[PDB]
């Protein structure tokens, strides 16, 4: 289903779904070389940001692909960081991203600590060219 068509919508919601295992590395990997692909970057990133775009039960949707996008920056086209940094704010507000369980445990943390340290290496492209050579080593 078919002809060999398109599945990186279906791969980046795989990857960013509320199963609190994952996102898996091996799948991170397909997405990082679907990047370099023009058509498919445009769904991967397109979904991405929809998935930061969630709230309250669904949150781990965003810290989930907070990691994947984070990945995709470090290991994928160059083009994934250059869209993040033009998007900055859709990284930034995650910092204020609020969600309390109903056991009463703050899951919201996580979301805000992680997009912090997000928004500082989104900052810095001499970082940024580090975290490059390291992940790609961990790729390879």
């Amino acid at each position: 289903g078919a002809m060999g068509s398109s599945e990186a919508e279906i791969k980046v919601r795989e990857a960013t779904s509320n199963d609190p295992w994952g996102p898996s590395s091996s799948l991170m990997s397909e997405i990082a070389d679907l990047t370099y692909n023009v058509v498919a970057f445009s769904e991967i990133m397109s979904m991405v940001w929809k998935r930061l775009n969630d709230h309250g039960k669904n949150w781990r949707h965003v810290y989930k692909a907070m990691t994947l996008m984070e990945y995709l920056i470090k290991t994928g086209s160059e083009r994934v960081a250059q869209q993040c940094r033009e998007n900055i704010y859709a990284v930034q507000t995650l910092k204020d991203f609020q969600y309390i369980d109903r056991d009463g445990k703050d899951q919201g943390v996580n979301v805000r600590e992680k997009a912090k340290q997000l928004v500082t290496l989104l900052k810095d492209e001499e970082r940024l060219r580090e975290e490059r050579i390291h992940a790609l080593k961990t790729k390879e």
